[PDB]
């Protein structure tokens, strides 16, 4: 143990199959610095969406060194059908968090609090070549158990017959410009081509590019040929102003850049296979077009959608679910699937209330529970099924 032929044998986080149906899973990190007497590191954080982070209330994760050997180790209990994203946090540094006793929930605001402070010195797993940026700005890794459902087109990418077209969209309504990403699958009846808009557009063109999975759900004709439409959300300051929401953003995307999208190449009028999908305030915004403008947007995705906006401490209230508990917006004629994961108690449990509210007969709800978290690797495939559902109907010709 601890050898160089013995660290040849690690490809990345091993797992055992145990009586319960669950996996003890263990997890390696190789200090480059050495041993106890070498490495100055003190400690060794393994954060996993929605396990080790502030979203399960989990005390702070850190490995421990097998004495003698440059060897980190941690491991823990992962349920059969999950799937998620990782990093780790070697640092010299041990003043961040605070003591623990055992049982003790820390206050979630003051683990956030830590996490930023360490967080921008994560690493993704050196063994594990499935790796990416996170887009919060580091590196992480992914990691599934054997039973995480299939992600349909991320399995068997292929290259995209059409290249992604890139735009500058120039907003008078907003007052401020943006990239906006334009891909189509399919040149039949082009007037008849469904339109769908995905928000954080820069995270699914750059950091995980949603194009050969979807021409590879188009090419088994599991997905008909549309037109995708990818939305840069700018930065986080633009983001959290501009998509919990904010009308403006909307009538700007119907008045301005729907127009110019249009004149580049058609796309359907119906709004019933107008898609519009989105995660975390991305999924607030979308449902929020679509019960203020079914007439243009009749599909909604909303994956881990922030519905305890305005107040996160508050996770049952929340401002779209205000407007229909009173009657202001409702979803008529709207197809809407509605996911979350289970490891984002706070976002799951206001999904939960967020169905229950708009659950009536005039609109067709699909809820979609997820063994996962905040997490975009989770998402990336609920994405593409997503848009399966919400074409379900078309798909089936
Ligand atoms: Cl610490
Ligand atoms: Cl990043």
């Amino acid at each position: 143990t601890g050898s160089e032929a013995w660290w040849r044998t690690k490809t990345g986080p091993e797992w055992i199959r145990e009586k319960d149906g669950n996996y003890r899973v263990t997890f390696w990190w190789r200090d480059p610095q050495g041993n106890e007497t070498h490495s100055p590191i003190r400690r060794v954080w393994v954060y996993i969406t929605g396990v080790t982070d502030h979203h399960q209330n989990a005390q702070p994760q850190t490995m421990a060194r097998i004495a003698g050997t440059d060897v980190w180790r941690w491991s823990t209990a992962l349920s059969a059908n999950w799937r998620g994203s990782y990093c780790f946090i070697p640092t010299e540094r041990d003043d961040v968090f605070a003591a623990f006793a055992p049982g003790e929930t820390p206050d979630r605001n003051v683990l956030r609090e830590g996490w930023r402070q360490l967080l921008p010195q994560a690493i993704a797993d050196p063994l594990n070549s499935q790796s990416w940026r996170g887009g919060r700005g580091h590196a992480v890794s992914a990691l599934e158990m054997p039973d995480a459902p299939l992600q349909p087109g991320w399995d068997r990418p292929e290259t995209p017959y059409s290249p992604p077209l890139m735009m500058q969209w120039h907003s008078e309504r907003l007052g401020n410009s943006r990239r906006v990403w334009i891909l189509t699958t399919g040149d039949e009846a082009p007037e008849e081509r469904p339109l769908a808009i995905l928000l954080d557009g820069q995270f699914w063109a750059e950091n995980m590019p949603v194009w050969p999975a979807l021409a590879s759900l188009t090419h088994q004709r599991l997905l008909p040929g549309a037109v995708y439409l990818l939305i840069d959300a700018i930065d986080t300051q633009h983001r959290s102003q501009e998509l919990p929401c904010n009308a403006d953003f909307w009538l700007a995307v119907q008045q301005e850049l729907l127009p110019q999208v249009r004149a580049v190449t058609p796309f359907s009028d119906d709004a019933g296979r107008t898609v519009v999908a989105g995660q975390s305030f991305g999924g607030l915004s979308a449902l929020y077009a679509g019960l203020n403008w079914p007439t243009r947007f009749g599909c909604v995705l909303s994956q881990s959608g922030s519905f305890w906006w305005p107040h996160r401490i508050t996770p049952p209230e929340g401002e779209v679910i205000t407007r229909l508990k009173t009657g202001a917006l409702c979803a008529r004629g709207l197809r809407i699937v509605l996911e979350a994961g289970v490891r984002e108690p706070i976002v799951f449990q206001a999904n939960q209330a967020l169905y229950a509210q708009l659950n009536t007969s005039q609109q067709s709800i699909f809820w979609r529970q997820v063994d996962g978290g905040h997490d975009a690797l989770c998402w990336r495939g609920g994405l593409t099924q997503g848009l399966m559902l919400l074409w379900q109907p078309l798909i089936d010709t």
